[PDB]
């Protein structure tokens, strides 16, 4: 009957619970090697991991944030070769679990968008999208160029796969900030959930259109952009008003509709040949709907705040479950780290400058500069993309200019990723106070 | 903005929609042909089956059940010759949602017994569920006898099978009669609740021990009594305590915990080798989670009651899928259906004689008599084990027994499974008024 004895013993019976429901069902996708247990156990460890970073070793005065242990817990699975033969993961599962959790965090940030923010800062959205994306891609491919064999052609493949802010790290960090609340609210919130979401078509498309010259599509990535947007203002016209308040269990009805949605526009856009479409869609959907309901969005978040915190842990720890390559390879690296850390260093300098217009006084500078950081998902998803290429069409000298891509593509996600995130909880509330 | 127009619109797009969704994530399961198109479709068929009884063919009078409507869904699918292949499923996904559907219905009928009514009435639930079971069992064997080639051996064999209340039939209806309440509610719809639950275990022996017999097991059958009450009882009272009013989402808790724990128990037992242990247990499970649940027992009735509404379409559409063999073979069924007609009428009287003892005066003895014909679950279920052995066990002459119990035992089903629970809807009121 004591409180704290109950939330443990409850939690206990509550894990056991489903693992064993799941193996009467399924002969033995439940036992070890099989493909569902690979998924609970992941799940269960990605759990406890964010638990001990902030309860047991948290700092006295910086705050560790749960998402190093997400990542750490999903990486030592992979990289133990006594922990890597008995759970498995198949690719298929992996990615089809990865982009459902994607879906989930872009539906959350533009359904509670405010959008009087966000009219009277057009201007800044394009410059900040578009400013640290490609001055960073042409100081990354310099640098490689002095510091590493890679001719133009790979340099400035770099750039792009390094160049580009996760929307994972930033928009939970964002809402947290926004429903605290400092009295202020300028729309700072705003305009980093919107401004991150429709960065990944410009990143990918350099990518594709400079793997392509090295082994036209110009015109397909602006493409991309109309396709989103035409599919995502007709089909937001049909959730404010098909759905009303006549029917009963509306609160489970408007949730199912964007949330259903929004997967079938980005797997649906994928398998047709011309992906990133599926991105933007789902922003402008919920983003419509969102405008057109004023009284029950206040009870839609709450359900899919639910379903955020269970694919929280899911997600992070797919994502450093492909890092056994590089586990321990120490080949003189530290040029690696100091092409990450000069490209990172030109990012800040770069996305201060780009906010100089009006508004942001002094404060509002340092906080965008320092909150454009984390570089989670889009780094995995196209990292090892180039180097399978090489692999395949029979040749060596590329694989090892690949493989060098490797190195400093995992890298930035578990260097610049927690610290990101650490950095963006503790400096937001002092310095738009 | 019309509800009238807005629900079939709606309804019509949340249909579409969780096809669309599906079929993205899984290349080619969403398509005809596949193993998730015949239960996308299977479900869908049920769904309009049911609503097309009773708001487009609802006679004046009587109230056709939905129950025909999803039986005659399911058996079209089954027996026409161009849609019988592109709708499929694999009969091992058909056993475990048959079971899966069965434990719903147990729980929210052990969860709504009342504890008062079922002290006074020991005497009379033991002789309701051992009298006709038996009585009829043998009249059946006599009569097949005397209308058949079925020798003694086979005899008994087709009455077990035949003589079965099956409580997805009844227990949907005795809730909606105890909801309603009839200012007496003497007990009749908890009688009828806990005795037709325990009745597949004596069922379920005479079967197997007569099949083996024609092919010691007496002993067996008492252990999944006294199985099903030990773990009844321990696993009932951690589920009052642990789970309290200090968690939060305490609601979607302790429904985790019944319907998880139910699911274990039905799926753990069959596996070991003693089947019908989870039929009972849990049904002794919830109902003690429910004496110590006073205040929130309804709350949580309300999530239960719509996780039937999602399976009600399913199982029974289920149940009306393998009628194929029967679909149409003429071969003089007058002395199958003569064998039928006559068990019935016997089951009627002897239940009548059975609750002459005391309080049911005049009205409760018609209304319990005809309250004890629905027959459609367990039927389904061991109906054709005796001609999976006859055409396995190398053994031809035995085919022809195995035959006639499957014209018999499919009859059932499609005769007295709808006529029952009709029966039932319009006699309720009119009786114990
Ligand atoms: C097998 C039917 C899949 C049906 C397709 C899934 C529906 C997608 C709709 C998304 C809306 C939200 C649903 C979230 C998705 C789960 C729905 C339930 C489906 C399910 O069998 O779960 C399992 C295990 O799960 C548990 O750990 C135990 C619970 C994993 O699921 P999942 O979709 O990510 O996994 C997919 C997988 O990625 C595909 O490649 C498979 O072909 C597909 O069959 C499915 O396995
Ligand atoms: C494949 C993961 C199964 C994981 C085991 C399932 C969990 C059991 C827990 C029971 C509590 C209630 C859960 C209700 C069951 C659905 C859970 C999600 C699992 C799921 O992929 O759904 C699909 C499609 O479903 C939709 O129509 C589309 C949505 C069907 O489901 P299902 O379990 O009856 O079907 C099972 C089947 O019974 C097993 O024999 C198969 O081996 C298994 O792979 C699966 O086919
Ligand atoms: C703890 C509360 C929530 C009740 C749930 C208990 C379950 C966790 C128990 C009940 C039956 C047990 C199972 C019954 C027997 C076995 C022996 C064994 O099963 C096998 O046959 C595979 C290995 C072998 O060949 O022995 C492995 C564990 C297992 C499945 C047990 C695992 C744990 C189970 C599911
Ligand atoms: C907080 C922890 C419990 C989260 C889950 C960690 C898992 C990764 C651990 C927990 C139990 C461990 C398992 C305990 C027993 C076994 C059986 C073992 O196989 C043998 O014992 C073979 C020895 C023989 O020849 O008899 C293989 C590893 C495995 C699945 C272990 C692998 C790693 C597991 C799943
Ligand atoms: C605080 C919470 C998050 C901890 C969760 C603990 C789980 C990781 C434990 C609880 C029950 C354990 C399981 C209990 C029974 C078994 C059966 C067992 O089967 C064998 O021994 C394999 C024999 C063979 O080699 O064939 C393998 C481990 C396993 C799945 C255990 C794995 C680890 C489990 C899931
Ligand atoms: C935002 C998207 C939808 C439209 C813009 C796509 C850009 C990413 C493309 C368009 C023109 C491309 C550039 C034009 C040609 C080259 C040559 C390429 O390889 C060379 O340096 C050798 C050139 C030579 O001398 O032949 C280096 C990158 C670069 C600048 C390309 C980099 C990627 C660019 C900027
Ligand atoms: C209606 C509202 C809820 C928007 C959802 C529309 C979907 C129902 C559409 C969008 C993309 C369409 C699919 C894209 C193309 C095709 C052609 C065809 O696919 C194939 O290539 C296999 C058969 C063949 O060889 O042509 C069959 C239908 C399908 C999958 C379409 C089926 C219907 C889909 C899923
Ligand atoms: C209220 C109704 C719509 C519920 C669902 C009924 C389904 C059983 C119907 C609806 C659409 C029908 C399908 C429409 C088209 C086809 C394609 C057909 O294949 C061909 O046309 C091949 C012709 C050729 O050889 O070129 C096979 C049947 C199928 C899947 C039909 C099978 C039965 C379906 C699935
Ligand atoms: C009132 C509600 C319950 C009616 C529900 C209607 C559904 C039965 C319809 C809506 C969308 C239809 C599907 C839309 C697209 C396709 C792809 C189509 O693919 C082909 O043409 C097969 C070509 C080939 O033979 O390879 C087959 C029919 C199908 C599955 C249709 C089947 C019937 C569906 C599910
Ligand atoms: C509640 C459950 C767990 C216990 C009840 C078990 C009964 C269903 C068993 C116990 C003794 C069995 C009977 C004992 C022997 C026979 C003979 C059997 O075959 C014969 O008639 C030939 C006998 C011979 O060789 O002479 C037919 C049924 C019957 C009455 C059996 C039918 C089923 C009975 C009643």
């Amino acid at each position: 009957p004591r409180g704290l004895l109950a939330r443990v013993i409850t939690n206990v019976t509550m894990v056991i619970l489903l693992w064993a429901v799941v193996w009467s069902v399924t002969g033995s996708e439940c036992l070890p090697g099989g493909n569902l247990f690979g998924i609970i156990m992941l799940f269960y460890c990605a759990i406890i991991g964010g638990k001990l970073f902030g309860l047991i070793k948290l700092p006295t005065l910086p705050p560790l944030p749960p998402l190093l242990g997400m990542l750490l817990a999903g990486f030592l699975i992979r990289n133990v070769p006594v922990i890597s033969d008995n759970i498995q993961i198949k690719h298929k599962w992996s990615s089809a679990l990865r982009s459902i959790a994607l879906s989930v965090i872009l539906v959350r940030a533009g359904l509670g968008l405010d959008s009087n923010a966000l009219k009277k800062l057009k201007g800044v959205c394009v410059r900040l999208s578009l400013g640290p994306c490609l001055i960073e891609a042409c100081t990354s491919a310099v640098l490689a160029y002095f510091l590493m064999g890679l001719p133009w052609q790979w340099g400035f493949m770099l750039g792009f796969v390094l160049g580009a802010v996760s929307p994972a790290v930033v928009v939970p960090s964002m809402l947290l900030l926004q429903e605290g609340g400092y009295g202020v609210e300028k729309g700072i919130p705003t305009l980093l959930m919107a401004a991150g979401s429709f960065d990944d078509i410009l990143a990918i498309t350099g990518f594709n259109t400079c793997l392509g010259m090295a082994f036209f599509n110009v015109l397909k990535g602006v493409l991309e952009v109309i396709i989103g947007v035409v599919t995502g203002l007709v089909l937001g016209f049909f959730i404010q008003y098909f759905p009303s308040s006549d029917q009963d269990n509306l609160v489970w009805k408007r949730a199912f509709l964007v949330l259903g949605l929004s997967v079938l526009a980005v797997f649906s856009s994928t398998y047709f040949g011309f992906p990133g479409s599926g991105g933007l869609c789902t922003l402008v959907t919920a983003f419509l709907a969102g405008r057109g309901w004023a009284s029950t969005k206040t009870d839609v978040e709450k359900v899919i705040a639910v379903a955020w915190d269970i694919f929280q842990p899911l997600l992070f720890g797919l994502i450093g479950a492909e890092v056994l390559i590089t586990a321990l390879r120490p080949e003189t690296i530290g040029l690696c780290v100091a092409t990450l850390g000069i490209a990172v260093l030109i990012r800040i300098l770069v996305t201060y400058l780009m906010v100089c217009f009006a508004g942001f006084n002094i404060k509002e500078k340092i906080f965008i500069s320092f909150a454009w950081l984390p570089k989670a998902t889009v780094q995995a998803a196209i990292g090892s993309v180039a180097l399978d290429t090489a692999r395949s069409h029979g040749e060596k000298q590329l694989e090892g200019y690949g493989m060098d891509v490797l190195t400093v593509a995992f890298l930035s996600i578990i260097i610049t990723a927690p610290v990101g995130s650490l950095l963006i909880g503790l400096l937001g509330p002092r310095l738009l106070q």
